[PDB]
């Protein structure tokens, strides 16, 4: 039970993928180890 994204996994400090603009990989733990970007996925407002 549970359609939403508040605790997927403790996968909020990712350090940073090497390619990031110019990654174009698909692997399952590469999207989990390093990120391709530096914004939040859930605190964009605050009301
Ligand atoms: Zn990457």
């Amino acid at each position: 039970g549970g359609v939403q994204i508040v605790g997927q996994d403790e996968t909020d400090d990712r350090p940073e993928c090497p390619y990031g603009p110019s990654c174009y990989r698909k692997n399952p733990q590469h999207k989990i180890e390093y990120r391709h970007n530096t914004l939040p996925v859930r605190n964009v407002l605050d009301e």
